[PDB]
RNA sequence: GUUCGCGAAAUUUUACUUCGUGGACAUUUGGUCAAUUUGAAACAAUACAGAAUCAGCAGUUCCCCUGCAUAAGGAUGAACCGUCAAAGAGAUUUGUUUU
């Protein structure tokens, strides 16, 4: 209906290779990992944001 | 009656022409492109078999790990002990080592 954004996908360490919908996958190499990591931190810290 | 093959004759061995001889000697069917053209009905135009591929996440089902909640349930540590507040009136007592 469009009321709730559409989900981005889930990327991991390990599915990092292989996601190539977003920007910086091979062309910026570092940056993109920085993406991905903060990420994953990102989701660790909705848990423990929700456990609180 | 049609052809192929062997033997004989007339001429220059194969060749034509004829005799004696061994086979072979049916026709059809199962063979239609579909789609489209206002007319006494024909196959004439008009097409003409051309009549999408790699990758990512999430979601259902079970399992393990780690959190927080909730229901129950347990184990252990924490040195010191419980039958009021204010004001007013009446009754009783009160020379030299530690100020």
């Amino acid at each position: 209906l469009g009321l709730l954004p559409k989900p981005e996908p889930k990327v991991k360490l390990s599915n990092m290779m292989s996601v190539f919908e977003n920007d910086q996958n091979i062309t910026d190499p570092t940056a993109w990992e920085k993406v991905v990591k903060d990420q994953v931190d990102l989701r660790k810290r909705k848990h423990l944001e929700e456990n609180e």
